C-alpha cells in the first residue's frame, strides 16, 4: 500500500513490481440524471484515505458492431462514478518525470481510459508518469440540447488536463512537460483542444495517433440530431427531459443513429444534409462558438497550438477496419468508386493512380484507400502543412506492419499500432494475432518515450520538400520521403 495527497484528499494505490499504480481517482463528481449535462464538477473533498486500487466504473456505451467488436473487445466496468483518472508512476517522490495523458478513441461514443491494452506500467518503467482517464461519450458527452453546454466530453478532458497540472507533482511528474497523446477520437479530441484558448497551457506536446482536426458537428446537424434521438425517445430535445430516460434506452436508440448515419440515412428522417454525408461520425464535438467556432483544423491554419510539438501519423490501410470484416468489398462496383470520386469533385480516373501506386485493384480495396485518403491520411497532412512556419517542432510517421487476422483482409488498418505503443502486444491478439512482432513494440514505444522525453522522437523532422515520415514495419522500421504522392496530389485543390 502506498498513500498520496491529492489536492483534495488522500489516496490509496498499490506498489508492485517497481511501480506505483493509483485506480480510480475521481476527477468529477458523478455525471447522474440532470448531471448528465452539466460542466463538470470538481469531487468533494474528503477526509480519510480514498481507495484507488481498483479501476473505476467506466462511461455508458453501446456494444460495438459484431464485426469491428470482435477486433476490439472491450472491458465495461458497472457504476455511476466513472469520471475518474488513472496514474503509473516509477517513484511519486521523485521530481520532474515527463507525463503522459492518455485520451482513448472509440468514435466518441466508445472505449474508456481502463481498457487492459492501455496498461500504463511500460511507461513508467522507463521513467515516464502515465494517466488516463474516461470522459462522457455519446449522447451524454457530445449531444448539443438548447439546456447544455455543449461538448461534455471535451468540457471532462480538460478537466483532467486541469488535474494533471494541480496534482502531477504530488505522484512524480513534471507539470511543465506534458505530453499529451490520443488514437482516432482521441487524436481528435487532441486536435480540439490544441484549437481552443480553454486549454493553452495544459500540455507541451502532443501525439496525434489516426486522428486530424476535420471531426466536427455542424450546429444545424446536431440539432437535426438530437431531435430524432428524442422522437424515438418520446420526449423533447432537451436535457430537462433527456435527464430522466433511463441509460439503457438512451443507449438503444444511440445505437440506431450511429448504424444509420455510418450506412445509408434515410432523407425522410434525416434531411437533405445527413442524407448526403455531411455527418462522418453523429457525436463527434458540435461547433458551439465557444469550445470550437471553426473545425480546428482552421483554427490550426490560424496558429493554434504552432508552440505545442507535435508527433503525427496514420496506418497504411486504417478504412479497411470498418469495411473488410463485414464481406463488403468483393461486391463494390468501378460505377460506386466513380460516384464516390464524383461528391468529392474527382474525375473516374483518380482510381488509376490508386492502382498505379499498390493501393488496390479491385473496386472495393480502392474504395477503402480512397477513404483512408480522406478521413485520416489527409487531414493529417494538412496540420502538417499549417505548421511550415511553427516555431515548435513537428514530426510523422506511417504504421505500416500488416495484422494476419481474418485471413489477412485488414493490412495495416485502423488502431493496429495500439499494443505496439503501449506494449501490451499479449492484451490485443484478436486484432493482431497471436505471435506480433515485440521488436517492433520495442521500436514504436521507446520512440513514444523519445518523444515525451526530449520533444524529438529520434528523427528527421518533418517538412513540405521532402515529406519525410519513419515507416513502422516489423523486419525493418525507416525513414521514406512523400509516400502515396500521385494519390495525394489529387486532392490538392479538395
Ligand atoms: O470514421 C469513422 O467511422 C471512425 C473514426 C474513428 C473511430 C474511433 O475513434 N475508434 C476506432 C474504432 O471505433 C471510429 C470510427
Amino acid at each position: 500500500e502506498i498513500v498520496i495527497r491529492t489536492g483534495s484528499g488522500d489516496v490509496r494505490g498499490s506498489k508492485e513490481n517497481g511501480i506505483a499504480v493509483f485506480r480510480g481517482i475521481p476527477y468529477a463528481e458523478p455525471p447522474v440524471g440532470a448531471h448528465r449535462f452539466t460542466a463538470p464538477r470538481p469531487p468533494r473533498p474528503w477526509d480519510g484515505v480514498r481507495d484507488a486500487t481498483e479501476f473505476s466504473a467506466t462511461a455508458p456505451r453501446p456494444p460495438y458492431p459484431e464485426a469491428i467488436g470482435a477486433l476490439l473487445i472491450e472491458r465495461f466496468i458497472p457504476g455511476d462514478d466513472y469520471l475518474t483518472l488513472n496514474v503509473w508512476t516509477p517513484d511519486p517522490n521523485a521530481v520532474g518525470l515527463p507525463v503522459m495523458v492518455w485520451i482513448h478513441g472509440g468514435a466518441f461514443t466508445n472505449g474508456s481510459g481502463s481498457e487492459p491494452v492501455y496498461d500504463g506500467a511500460a511507461f513508467a518503467r522507463d521513467g515516464v508518469v502515465f494517466v488516463s482517464f474516461n470522459y462522457r461519450l455519446g449522447i451524454i458527452g457530445f449531444a448539443d440540447l438548447p439546456d447544455a453546454p455543449s461538448n461534455r466530453g471535451l468540457l471532462d478532458q480538460i478537466a483532467a488536463l486541469e488535474w494533471v497540472r494541480d496534482n502531477i507533482a504530488r505522484f512524480g511528474g513534471d507539470p511543465g512537460n506534458v505530453t499529451v497523446f490520443g488514437e482516432s477520437a482521441g487524436a481528435m479530441s487532441v486536435c480540439t483542444l490544441m484549437a481552443t484558448p480553454r486549454a493553452r497551457g495544459l500540455f507541451r506536446r502532443a501525439i496525434l495517433q489516426s486522428g486530424a482536426g476535420n471531426m466536427a458537428v455542424a450546429a444545424e446537424d446536431a440539432t437535426t440530431i438530437a431531435a430524432v434521438i428524442a422522437h424515438r425517445l418520446g420526449v423533447e430535445p432537451t436535457a430537462a427531459a433527456l435527464a430522466h430516460v433511463p441509460v439503457a434506452q438512451l443507449l438503444d436508440v444511440q445505437q440506431q443513429v450511429a448504424q444509420e448515419i455510418q450506412g445509408a440515412p434515410d432523407p425522410a428522417v434525416w434531411g437533405e444534409r445527413i442524407a448526403g454525408g455531411s455527418v462522418l461520425l453523429p457525436f463527434a464535438p458540435v461547433i458551439d462558438g465557444e469550445l470550437l467556432s471553426q473545425r480546428p483544423a482552421e483554427a490550426i491554419a490560424g496558429g493554434a497550438g504552432h508552440d505545442v510539438d507535435l508527433l503525427f501519423g496514420t496506418t497504411t490501410d486504417e478504412y479497411r477496419l470498418f469495411l473488410a470484416p463485414t464481406g463488403l468489398l468483393p461486391f463494390i462496383t468501378s460505377d460506386y468508386v466513380t460516384a464516390h470520386l464524383a461528391k468529392s469533385g474527382l474525375d473516374a480516373d483518380a482510381a488509376k493512380a490508386y492502382t498505379a501506386e499498390g493501393r488496390g485493384e479491385e473496386p472495393g480495396d480502392i474504395l477503402a484507400s480512397i477513404i483512408t485518403d480522406q478521413v485520416f491520411r489527409i487531414p493529417a497532412l494538412r496540420i502538417a502543412e499549417s505548421r511550415v512556419d511553427a516555431p515548435a517542432r513537428t514530426f510523422g510517421y506511417e504504421f505500416a506492419w500488416r495484422t494476419p487476422q481474418l485471413d489477412g483482409i485488414l493490412g495495416a488498418c485502423h488502431a493496429v499500432e495500439l499494443p505496439f505503443v503501449f506494449r501490451t502486444l499479449d492484451r490485443a491478439a484478436s486484432l493482431v494475432g497471436t505471435n506480433p512482432p515485440e521488436e517492433l513494440a520495442e521500436t514504436v514505444h521507446n520512440a513514444w518515450v523519445r518523444f515525451a522525453t526530449s520533444g524529438d522522437p529520434g528523427w528527421p523532422a518533418w517538412n513540405p520538400e521532402t515529406r519525410s515520415v519513419m515507416r513502422f514495419d516489423h523486419p525493418v522500421s525507416e525513414m521514406v520521403t512523400d509516400p502515396y504522392p500521385a494519390t495525394r496530389a489529387l486532392w490538392d485543390g479538395v
